């Protein structure tokens, strides 16, 4: 089973990713995570894409779809999360699996309002030791856990990456819609009601 989680930054994806990797064994690729490990180590990946992130915009497809097909695994179940975010991703994507014998087989839309995803982006905060997500308000992090904020986290930042989704992401809604493998999960709600939505979508028992 391969699944793709779309949707805008701040609704949840890799929340929800983590979980179901950890939960029901399947291999989460966020190229999110990949690229921020790049940026800190410091490989050719990284200091190519460091700029892009840093302003909200996308690291051009080339670098992404190159990546993608080093890490994509042998075997297993996976979760593409925040993968593809444009068209020649979504095109590149569907050739590399119809290579394997494989194909998309569920895309799940996390439909939630901006002002949501704002106060999730500005609240969030990570613990740079294990790399867990925490939200000041929604999912506080322990007492005496020092975490930090993303960069990318900050309002100007947050405002670029919206208007990037809505501009070069959102038109793979309509893209997965045409080839009927497209749900919808109403992400503006507590993770847990997320989380058994994305069961039900799947075909999961929970
Ligand atoms: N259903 C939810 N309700 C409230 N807060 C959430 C929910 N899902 C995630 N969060 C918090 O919102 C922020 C964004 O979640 P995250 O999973 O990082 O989203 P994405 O990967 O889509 O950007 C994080 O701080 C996380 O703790
Ligand atoms: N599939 C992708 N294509 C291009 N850029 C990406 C992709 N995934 C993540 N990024 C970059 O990494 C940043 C953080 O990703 P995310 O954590 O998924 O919001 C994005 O704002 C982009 O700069």
């Amino acid at each position: 089973m391969i699944l793709v989680f779309l949707g805008p930054p701040g609704a949840g994806k890799g929340t929800q990713a983590k979980r179901l990797a950890k939960e029901k064994g399947f291999v989460h690729i966020s190229t999110g995570d990949i690229l921020r490990e790049a940026v800190q180590k410091g490989t050719p990946l990284g200091k190519k894409a460091k700029e892009y992130m840093e302003r909200g915009e996308l690291v051009p497809d080339d670098l992404i779809i190159a990546l993608i097909e080093e890490v994509f695994p042998k075997h297993g179940n996976v979760i593409f999360d925040g993968f593809p975010r444009t068209v020649k991703q979504a095109e590149a994507l569907d050739e590399m699996l119809e290579k394997k014998g494989l194909k998309v087989d569920h895309v799940l839309l996390f439909e939630v309002p901006d002002e949501v995803v704002i106060e999730r982006l500005s609240g969030r905060r990570i613990n740079p030791e294990t790399g867990e997500v925490y939200h000041v308000k929604y999912n506080p992090p322990p007492p005496g856990v020092k975490v930090i904020q993303r960069e990318d986290d900050k309002p100007e930042v947050i405002k670029k990456r919206l208007e990037v989704y809505r501009e070069q992401t959102a038109p793979l809604i309509e893209y997965y819609k045409k080839k009927g493998i497209l749900r919808i999960i109403d992400a503006s709600k507590p993770v847990e009601e997320v989380y058994r939505q994305v069961l039900e979508v799947i075909g999961d028992g929970n």
